[PDB]
């Protein structure tokens, strides 16, 4: 009846560390892709949304490098990211009137779009995490930091000073 | 003493669910960027890897659209990665004997690639892990595929059959 020789090969069973990868990578695009979707009319990436962000808890006001140190993303892609927000109208750039240095602003735009976002972005995910209980969602947050102060210091070293986001 | 009025202000205090993504998004930039190093001798991004991993237990042959249902990604992006294995070598397509559908094979080179590339990544995530028990990692396996189980269907209505993949 069941046809032979066609079941899953040895690639399919992985050492639980590898499979961790994995479900670390099919979260991360399940729910960004879903939260993509539901912030469309604001225009916001998930990388526009944490740059937002990120200036905000700097006071809508920075520099590229205090704002590269803060977030885990690559320098380049930081610039990237700023650069796409300038076109947009969300980041004015100006000279520091420091030879070189460029401060980067919020727009009240920006600021305005960011109240908009953060509601939203808080609802999607409590609604998205609403089949994982408080505890387990305690102990996820503690076990995901556990691994990233292991592995953030393999290639990172002294680059970054993350913000220290907290919950209640 | 301490500076008044300096102190982290109320962007920094998340909801929990914001956190997570937060953690999520930073493990997987700390893991990937300490992984894609020590697999550079071998040219491999994650996404080649992940490609080349699902190939091998498709048996070293698919088409596109099985490929693209067995595998997270978006299909845009599954072509693209196909395509730039297609120019390192790595993966040959022909044209079905079924007019405009392509198969695409693994090169012999890319199995062995693959065979080099599986043993480092196996040592890579078990150094990596190395901080958490076996307990915390078959929690966090269980609630982030809870979170993906949730999640994936808010997006990928039957367009999806992940590869079902086993840990001992
Ligand atoms: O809101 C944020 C802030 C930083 C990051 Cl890395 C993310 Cl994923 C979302
Ligand atoms: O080895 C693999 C297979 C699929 C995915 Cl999505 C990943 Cl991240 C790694």
């Amino acid at each position: 009846l069941e046809v032979l020789f066609q079941g899953p090969n040895e690639f399919e069973t992985l050492e639980l560390e590898h499979l961790l990868w994995v479900n670390i990578t099919q979260v991360k695009h399940s729910i960004e892709r879903a939260w993509t979707r539901e912030l469309k009319s604001l225009n916001l990436s998930t990388e526009k949304f944490a740059i937002l962000h990120e200036l905000m808890c700097l006071g809508g006001e920075s520099t590229p490098h205090t704002l590269a140190r803060r977030i885990v993303f690559e320098p380049h892609s930081v610039s990237a990211i700023v650069s796409r927000m300038e076109k947009d109208g969300l980041i004015i750039k100006t000279k520091d009137l420091k030879k070189h240095m460029v401060r980067i602003k919020l727009s009240e735009k920006a600021i305005d779009t960011f109240y908009q976002a953060l509601e939203i972005s808080n609802r999607v995910y409590k609604q998205m995490m609403a089949s994982i209980t408080r505890e387990e969602k305690v102990e996820l947050s503690k076990t995901l930091t556990k691994l990233r102060n292991h592995t953030l210091p393999l290639t990172h070293k002294h680059t970054k000073t993350l913000t220290p986001f907290k919950y209640i």
